[PDB]
């Protein structure tokens, strides 16, 4: 499937990751968040070809009807497919807290 | 979430379930497929608006992140969520055959 480590040494308009560090402080505003300071959230953006990385049977009866009848539009998204969880550090008063958040950053992408 | 049932009742630009029926024979070349002869595959389209439906947490964080910071068009998408099974019958020489494919009708979706 798509991942990082593919989409990142290769550059590819369809269905791909497309890398990301969000600052939890700015465009987010979470204050809250302590440490780390922001991450590498990435994204997944691309248009979905007929067969690239299909999800369910669906994805696919829709990749193909749309792609012999494009007046459609009707075509399968790219989204996360796989993503780690995220660690940060915050206070609850005096008291810090290291807790993990899960599904903060992708790593791979896929048509659904 | 947003299913047919409601997206149906209610129209809504934002990620909801849109109806289409596919004719397997046409616009899909699947003459195999001997009978039902089209099914209503229907597929999910909408912008992805902060907090619509989100799948995972990256899902809010992006949405947000996007939400103040435009710019971005970083946007969750709206996939297909829960999808039933549909049944066909085709024929092994002559010999008819009624199978079960999985995941051929979306019922509901959700911005991912």
């Amino acid at each position: 499937a798509l991942d990082t480590n593919y989409c990142f040494r290769n550059l590819e308009e369809n269905c791909c990751v497309r890398p990301l560090y969000i600052d939890f402080r700015q465009d987010l505003g979470w204050k809250w968040v302590h440490e780390p300071k922001g991450y590498y959230a990435n994204f997944c953006s691309g248009p979905c070809p007929y067969l690239r990385s299909a999800d369910t049977t669906h994805s696919t009866v829709l990749g193909l009807y749309n792609t012999l009848n494009p007046e459609a539009s009707a075509s399968p998204c790219c989204v996360p497919q796989d993503l780690e969880p995220l660690t940060i550090l915050y206070y609850v008063g005096r008291t810090p807290k290291v807790e993990q958040l899960s599904n903060m950053v992708v790593k791979s992408c896929k048509c659904s």
